[PDB]
């Protein structure tokens, strides 16, 4: 038993290589407030997915903080301890610490509540993120569906395969949603269910944003059949909620847009967009018997 | 013969590792209609490539469907069987299926031709994609040229190399275009020829969009010379045309832009951009003799 | 000694696999000119980082060439030797070479200095890049800081780890900046220091743009402790300055924006943005003892 079995279980036979992959992704679903005889911006795939595509990944804008009607000028910093001031002292004029968004004048200017903060020359008013809004603005996004289409290639063979298996069909695929118990190959996932299979609740993760991984895992013993090489799915949170132990901000990005009247009087407005980012983290290795390399590997065992 | 030859052919000697890579890409070429004394938007690299860069990849906008002059409001759905209606029945008021772009009122509203469809509260009018325009709008894109610049690094060595080989020169590189028979190292490819070397015709693939892979393949026996480690090129289609057997849509994306008068009356306009996406799918393994690890590997053979 | 030691040093024991990774990046810092009682656009993270995110990578806009107030029409080509003309000859009417941005009329039109160039139908005036401005416009970017947050996963284990090590804390992390001699684990790098650790000077590399790699390298003997698996950092230039020996342009991209009056009279303006691109090139392999696969590998040694 021993000698044959150990090589046969271990697979020193089968020649193996790691997988070359390509991906495309779409989100589908709509969100709204009010109805007929009324107006409120209805949300679709052309709004909430920006940027429209990324390599192996996509974003969903779950919650938004709005910075409005800016010009460049003079205003107070936000009340945070590292430059809350009784009077000017460490806030050196003509200097700007790496946390900041503007340059000191040397003045501890008055500000409401806590009675003063250090001044900055900056875009004004400053960005305030002291209270990330709750509930998360795009609360309806839990129900949206992500389509993950993936093609795998093995350079050690003429082989390739598409994650939409060769027996899935139109009238099913227009309404299937993935479930590991009943539909192990439908390429469509429901965003709330991506996060729930990772053990987190989308109700909360949507507030401050985060990063989410669809681990499309490929592993094939290519000896059997092309009909029998198959994908398996798993889901992982990739940020972490270790606050005060710290991690810098929960995942977000801070794009802006900018405008003028005909007379040229500039403004920016800035969106601190909090969201969940979905990374389609494909990985695989696959093996095929192949006698030539096997004879060497098993040859060490044959001695 | 046997014992030495099998190890010598197989390369249990040579120590090997898989490649760390970076890429940059530009497209060059122009497209037009009309001439002097006339006006029609002339197309260049600043228009047709959007988004301007992506990781290991780029897009070319071959064909465009235009959704115009929108507001949020009340309008019919497109005539497709899953909600063509004789009268209201399954189209439940206050509900929206995952195919859709708006919410039911419960009314099977009249619409022209096929006499009715279910209503949605939505962006209106709805997106129509029942007839992807032919010939493809940017027909001239077949002649455009993509420059692929790639640098490879092997962490098991101090080694790196640039795919623009160390003997290519200015006056050649300003006009070379790749051909596997005569110019195996020119970094410039012609888009129509990328697709033709994959066996497809750009004349048709430009209509409904798709995904295309430049497999820049590196494989070196580093023992020989740095002058003799070299890239090899190959081209693969990565989407598939298995319609009715289905694949969801052919590759496209659906960005939009949005506007107001000074009085604030909003619009969007939405581009369903169909195109070819080019993925610069670099992969390599390379090997160098190295006596220390060889002595172990060949040691199993020496027994 | 020999038999045990060679297997024990070489690590045919320990089972090993290559790493699955995710990344997020932010830049922080500000740049300015003039002060109070004066106006000049102040620069922050919402301006200079565009595009707002990319997979494993980010851009910093170090230097900008401006193409202004365009319409489509008739104008001369830039004075470059491959179509500087004494009179019309090779510049065939209705043809456009792959270097160009417009189509020949067959006329060698007059132009100032060198007295003529071939005409193009084009966007006009043409893009001029004959003198990349010096010093680089965003000179202050040397002082900006990039935060690199990286999570690693090993599919051969339940294992994962975050590059912000489990003993880094808030009040340090709000002001640490990386240095291989004193702070080997702070996730924040200073852009000028990224380039200086690669041996180049940011003072010059900022002029014509280029590509820069933060090689976050993971290598763990997982036997020891999760507390003792640790990242190591290194920095590499990935473009090259081999001019005249050539490389096509130094790294840049050429986005544009476009506008109309209410009457619809179109313009574009085009930014040839030169910058440094930062690629967070994570790679790792890690090994853990594991007796089952070891017994096979060492079994060849035991014979
Ligand atoms: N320009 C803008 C502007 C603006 O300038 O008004 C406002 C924006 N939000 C927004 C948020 C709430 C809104 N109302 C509202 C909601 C609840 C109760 C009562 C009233 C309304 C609106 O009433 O329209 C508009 C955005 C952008 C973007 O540009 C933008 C770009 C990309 C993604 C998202 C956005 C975005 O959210
Ligand atoms: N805003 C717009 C607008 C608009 O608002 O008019 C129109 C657009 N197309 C378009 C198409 C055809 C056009 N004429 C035409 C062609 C044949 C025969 C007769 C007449 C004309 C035009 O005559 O100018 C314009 C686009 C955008 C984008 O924003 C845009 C953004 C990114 C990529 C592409 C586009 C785009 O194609
Ligand atoms: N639209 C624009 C426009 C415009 O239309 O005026 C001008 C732009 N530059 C710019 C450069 C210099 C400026 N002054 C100045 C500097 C030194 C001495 C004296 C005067 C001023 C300004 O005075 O404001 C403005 C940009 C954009 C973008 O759209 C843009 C988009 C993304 C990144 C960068 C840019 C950008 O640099
Ligand atoms: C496509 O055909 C295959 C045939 O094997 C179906 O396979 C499923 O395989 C998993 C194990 O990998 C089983 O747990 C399931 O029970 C199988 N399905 C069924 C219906 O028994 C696959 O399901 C087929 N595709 C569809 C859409 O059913
Ligand atoms: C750069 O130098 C090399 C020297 O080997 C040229 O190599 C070509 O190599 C392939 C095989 O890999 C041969 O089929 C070609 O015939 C070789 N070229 C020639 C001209 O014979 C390479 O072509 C050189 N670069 C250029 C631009 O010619
Ligand atoms: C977190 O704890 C570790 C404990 O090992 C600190 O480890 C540093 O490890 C390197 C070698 O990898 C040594 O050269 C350093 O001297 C160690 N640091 C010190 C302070 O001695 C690590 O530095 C700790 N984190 C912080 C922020 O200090
Ligand atoms: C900006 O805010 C002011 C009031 O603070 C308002 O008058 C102005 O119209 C706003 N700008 C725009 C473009 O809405
Ligand atoms: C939108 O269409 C209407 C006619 O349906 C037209 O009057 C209006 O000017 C259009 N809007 C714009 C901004 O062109
Ligand atoms: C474009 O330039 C002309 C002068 O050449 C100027 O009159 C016009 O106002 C400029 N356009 C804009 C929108 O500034």
């Amino acid at each position: 038993y021993v000698i044959g079995w150990v090589f046969v279980w271990e697979k020193g036979y089968q020649e193996t290589d790691s997988v070359v992959s390509s991906v495309t992704t779409k989100v589908k679903g709509v969100a709204v407030t009010r109805t007929s005889k009324l107006g409120f911006r209805i949300w679709d795939v052309a709004d909430y997915v920006i940027p429209a595509q990324e390599e192996n990944s996509l974003f969903v804008m779950t919650n938004v903080i709005l910075t409005m009607n800016q010009t460049q000028g003079l205003c107070p910093e936000i009340p945070d301890a590292t430059t809350v001031c009784k009077s000017d002292a460490s806030c050196t004029a003509g200097s700007a610490g790496t946390h900041s968004n503007g340059v000191s004048t040397g003045r501890c200017v008055a500000f409401n509540g806590s009675v003063k903060t250090c001044e900055v020359a900056a875009w004004c008013p400053v960005e305030d993120d002291t209270h990330v809004p709750q509930p998360a603005f795009l609360k309806a996004a839990e129900r949206f569906t992500l389509l993950v289409k993936n093609n795998i290639w093995y350079p050690k063979f003429n082989f390739s395969k598409r994650n939409i298996l060769p027996n899935i069909t139109t009238t099913y695929l227009k309404s299937c949603i993935y479930d590991a118990k009943t539909d192990p190959f439908c390429p469509i996932f429901r965003l709330g269910k991506i996060v729930e299979n990772a053990g987190h609740s989308f109700q909360d993760m949507a507030v401050e944003g985060g990063i989410m991984g669809i681990q499309v895992n490929w592993d094939c013993n290519l000896d059997r059949a092309a009909s029998l090489c198959l994908p398996r799915y798993s889901f992982r949170r990739l940020d972490t909620r270790d606050v005060e132990h710290n991690v810098s901000p929960g995942y977000n990005f801070r794009f802006a847009k900018y405008y003028r009247d005909l007379a040229g009087n500039t403004q920016r407005t800035l969106i601190k967009a909090y969201g969940i980012r979905f990374d389609i983290i494909v990985f695989g290795k696959a093996g095929k018997f192949d006698i030539i390399p096997t004879m060497i590997n098993i040859g060490s065992g044959l001695a």
